[PDB]
């Protein structure tokens, strides 16, 4: 199966964070040592870069920041002063809108000057997807737990709606306006063909993949996460889409599973996500630093259990707990969103970590295979469980 | 005086952690930069490795883990994924008991496959003790504050009882069964003599040392820690034995002192120690990085006070506070267990650190020497003091 | 404009910390990677070094400690055990007073022995000031916001009073007594001229600068910080003087701004500052790692706005929040002291960081320049504001 | 078998380097990353420290230097300027003889002052040997290739001669004289019992071991290395003793083999070894970073060839070539001294490395075991071979 790249994952996550349910809004992904340490969105008061500064301080040192729009000079100077390594940005209309004029152009010039005189590398890191990536994402999106649950109780029309909305929000349809933006933000190297058309096509492909993933957890009928107090359904869908986007980084050759751990702070926060802050993320993969041939990749179809992937595969929730950027606070409401039903090996870890709520798929609940089972999720006590289903009330 | 090795200290501490008062139970010592950063025991729900993962996350990177039993494949894959440097284990029956069959053998095979394809080094690191180590430990154990206090108000009989119990728990008396276990867990290099007999003798010697140290703080008559609410006497004895085992790492040539700082969390935890979590450890030694001849080692017998050890020796409590892996929470109950009465330059440090309770011996209480005194412990206010004594009730 | 050096800033800050409003009292500055991570004062129970040990633990590794007095052997051994890099001290009467005898001399000998056999470098790092530095500091202090506010509603007389008091507290007027102290504390290389006279003159110049800066925020008439509950006026003045001292590290060629963030803990603390602990510090400067010609240094007088400093200069509050050594706890009272009224791009950052109180001089409040404005401080909601002012009561 | 420690090996090698065939003469061992990178001796013009400076330059950074005598102030200042980590010295009469007066005392005072004000750690690092190290060394020395070859064609009498000579050269028999030396060189912590007597006994034990090893390759009955031009027999014996001392660092449990590679430069050199300079050293051991139980330690007595040490043991010559500090220059004469006959997997490596001459023992020449053979040494062409033997003329 095709694998989404780390940088394209971070770009997609930054654009999706710009869509977190609450000068243009900006989503930001803070990555350290190729691990996500922050998911932020611009609020009405502060930009994503300012919020990242407030949240991280000097911990932004040697960090990679992925912005859904090019940050303003005020954000860029603070981010550079904090000591980050790379600032990758989505080359649409920047944070200070160029489609609104002289002040925005002056801000762009100041951003260029800051970039030219800093050790931080400000760049556009989005790369083309493989030829089959979009088709594979669509195939797995129609077949995921949530779409299957709705079907057993529409997807392409919602996907078309998401395509239109996200192409409006993230793309510059007018080629001349996009060329003007790219010239203003110092991307003259991408203003002439075939680089201009290649960049626009790559942006369109990434927007298509994002729309596919977002519609894989659709706002359809009364379907939501139900069955101690549930989150607003929009935020639950957004976090599930985050985990679903992570599921495409899987090293498993058959099934991709993603997991995001979020927590709700007691007090007010400066972030655009409100009291909710990102805690951890993960996908199912073999232990860090493993080559392709290091561990068996076969499923139960292989006769010898010793050469099956199950004893060696790290699950999405296990990776999310392992590489968490925040501690699970017992007094806070903490939620883990998993695209697949947590297995009997992961549920005790979630319970022991103190995670209060699990938002999960429901397809594999009750399955009992030789090396993996799903019996402890149905009978789990002390942790609230929310599954994709029709609203009982 | 003979000095206990760091690796043997960690092995003994993992074996003792397996005995913390509440698939076989497993103790675990997490060490970072040759400093202990975690003491864990398997609970009824989670193994020691899973608990260490939950408690540390990616902070296990480049850490040394010391297991009382060889971890299972599920624990090993998560520990390796976290990036640990070195997993040492006690070569008795592993976590998945081989003395119960096919599932345990398959788990051992998966553990060996994980070891072969990972940068983490899975090994048996226990070393032979010096010829005089056990005799010296026995001599100092009979002469310690607690045994002397009981005598001033039995030790060898309790020593024999602990020897029998710990040889039952930690050793495989049958040589053929031990050979089978070693072959299963991939220790064929130690299955034939003299390496098999050397390994068994080293294990027996370490178990004898552990029984000696555990008997030095015996469950005898109604003796316990008494004089705001005291811990259960079993946990207090266990922590005092931890500090006593640390006391044998001393650089002082005459008296070894050990100290352990523990804290009781307000909320429930996943660990087998309950709400109690390890905060810090220390022993009396010269400042880190000092050579043998760097500082004077003499005592008050030396005429010149300028060439006495007192002004240059770091006390056990000072080292426990310095290299603590956790912050002292003001709202939490925090306990420091010291094998000797805290001195007048340590009591203010304990009080200022916020440690609520001091469990200690009381032989030197009131002693006033030129370079060390014990006057501030008797008159200490704001910190609960628990000494080894008969129950006043 | 002349710039205060980092080592002189830290020496001055340690001397000022010794004067924090409540064996001689000692101030201590803990610096890591040329950033201040701790401001401590000796309490009645514990010395500054012991308090730094309690507060930081192993985080003192590779840290530079700046003491207002030479630490005692008990403090020095624990500090070098913690692994610090440099211990700079003010070469006046040490912590164990030599002007009071045999015990102090023995402590000094033990300190020298600890210094000889440790990798930590114990030294005197104070360096001569720039020739114009004192005159420039006097000129800017007379023209600072607080002195000007008093004038619009004395400074040299208060400066003379501070000169006398601080020369009494920090200098040894008798040359032979100072020579005895220097010989005892192992500074024989500075006991003969011109090095002895040069050291005494450097100390006098630094004391003069400290008196000037402390008089810039005088205890005059009923002037204090007023406008949810304010701090004691002495502590507010002390923190404002800290910020004023930081303002002389500015990279801006016209105006120096300093900011200190402190927090009042809920529970008792071992520090001499009481429940208050240092959170962060900063001054107005260009992004870290910038050369002199990297960014424009001009002001609004320059015609082109693209070559003005404003879009590239990091403000004092921005730097204080960026390089904070502590997290802003929502339940704690947090105060930021800034020598100039916070600008319109700093007030939202202070509000979003959770800082409860802003202490500031408000000369520029209401000013609206092209690239910087002060409109949001006057209308700021949710943050208590205290300005230099006559007491309204 | 007992294992000589790294630091005691380096101390013994520095003492032996002082005896290299040609203010007291000083031998010096330069070690980097626990590997020997230099063997130097004082010449008539330059001291060992000055020669090390000339030879290494800034490569002395973070190096450990082992001196047979405490270096003078001129040597010490240059060595600490070069940035070394540790200077361990043998605590006999220092480089500037204290047994000759005021100038030597002034030099010692300057050395102490340099040590006190430098991050380099000047110390005495010699450790006590295990209680049976000397007996094992004597047993293996009587049974070595050279002594056995002498017997098949005395040892204890030569051993007594070496004991007397080396106790005269390296020890201070007069206890009061040694106390005076130790006080002068700032070792007052080792001037009173039991530390004084312990240090003297440790020095005596190390001298006894050195005499044993040196007599294991004795100057006896015109025996030497014979069979294109051989070295002077004294230098060949000295290098063979170097390799023999390295042979006691072996990880093999039965047979210890050592190897030293030296090269004769074409031009004049400042070293006391003349044109000869140290190239590399090694002993037979398992691959670097291996635990005791990592690899099989068994020999041909074990039935299964897969669990024998031979396929996993790195030979002495292989380690000497691997961790060489100098390149083998084709135009220079190169000599490898190995305490055992080179095996069939070592001779091709020596030939391919360009080593011109092999000085070796010859007891195993012609032996052909299953996993190790000695057939290629007898028929080796293009490399001169010198064996312990009667002089043919
Ligand atoms: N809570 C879980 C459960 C599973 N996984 C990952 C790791 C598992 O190796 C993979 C599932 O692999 P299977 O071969 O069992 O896949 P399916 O469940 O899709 O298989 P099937 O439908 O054939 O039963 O998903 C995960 O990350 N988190
Ligand atoms: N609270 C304490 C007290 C002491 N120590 C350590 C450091 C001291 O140097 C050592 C005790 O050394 P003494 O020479 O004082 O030994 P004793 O306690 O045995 O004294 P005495 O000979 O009077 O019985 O123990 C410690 O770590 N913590
Ligand atoms: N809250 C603030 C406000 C300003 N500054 C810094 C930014 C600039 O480096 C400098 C102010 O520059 P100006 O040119 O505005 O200086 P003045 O205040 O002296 O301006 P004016 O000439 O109008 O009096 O102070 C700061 O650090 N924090
Ligand atoms: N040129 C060589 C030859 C051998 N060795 C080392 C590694 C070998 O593992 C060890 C020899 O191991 P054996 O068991 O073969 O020892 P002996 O040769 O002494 O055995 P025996 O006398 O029983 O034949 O010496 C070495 O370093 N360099
Ligand atoms: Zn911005
Ligand atoms: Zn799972
Ligand atoms: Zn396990
Ligand atoms: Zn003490
Ligand atoms: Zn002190
Ligand atoms: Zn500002
Ligand atoms: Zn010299
Ligand atoms: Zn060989």
């Amino acid at each position: 199966i095709p694998r989404l790249s780390k940088v394209n994952l971070f770009t997609l996550l930054s654009l999706w964070m710009e869509l977190f349910p609450a000068v243009k809004r900006t989503g930001l992904v803070v990555v350290k040592n190729m691990k996500i340490v922050g998911l932020h969105c611009s609020s009405e008061d502060l930009h994503a870069g300012q919020i990242a500064l407030i949240k991280h301080g000097s911990r932004l040192k040697n960090c990679d920041l992925y912005f859904s729009r090019k940050p303003c000079s005020a954000c860029l100077k603070m981010i550079v002063n904090a000591g980050v390594n790379r600032i990758s940005y989505w080359p649409a209309d920047p944070e200070i809108s160029l489609l609104t004029s002289e002040d925005a152009k002056l801000d762009a010039k100041a951003v260029e000057r800051l970039k030219s005189n800093s050790r931080a590398h400000v760049c556009v890191l989005l790369q083309p997807l493989v030829c089959y990536m979009v088709q594979f994402v669509e195939e797995t999106s129609y077949k995921c737990d949530f779409i299957q649950k709705i079907t057993k109780t529409f997807y392409y029309e919602c996907k078309q709606e998401r395509i239109k909305e996200y192409e409006m929000l993230f793309l510059v349809s007018n080629e001349e306006m996009h060329k003007q933006i790219l010239m203003t933000i110092g991307l003259e190297n991408l203003c002439e063909n075939p680089y201009f058309s290649n960049l626009r096509q790559n942006m369109k492909d990434l927007i298509l993949l994002l729309a596919t993933v977002a519609s894989s957890v659709p706002n359809f009928k009364h379907f939501g996460f139900y069955r101690n107090q549930s989150l607003p359904q929009e935020i639950a869908r957004h976090c599930m889409v985050q985990a679903r986007l992570l599921a495409y980084r899987t090293e498993d050759h058959k099934t991709g599973v993603g997991a995001v751990i979020w927590a709700e702070g007691k007090s007010r926060s400066c972030d655009g996500t409100g009291a909710m802050y990102f805690v951890g993320c993960g996908y199912n993969a073999f232990p860090v630093g493993s080559e392709y041939a290091d561990f068996p990749h076969m499923d139960d179809k292989q006769k010898d259990r010793e050469i099956r992937k199950f004893r060696y595969i790290i699950h999405a929730a296990q990776n999310a707990l392992t590489f968490r950027c925040q501690e699970i606070k017992p007094e806070e409401r903490s939620m883990i969103f998993v695209t697949k039903c947590p297995c009997d090996e992961c549920v005790p870890l979630i319970k022991g970590a103190g995670i209060k709520q699990i938002y999960a798929g429901d397809v594999d609940v009750g399955k009992k295979k030789a090396d993996i089972s799903y019996m402890r999720f149905g009978e789990l006590e002390g942790v609230s469980k929310f599954t994709w289903q029709l609203n009982p009330s």
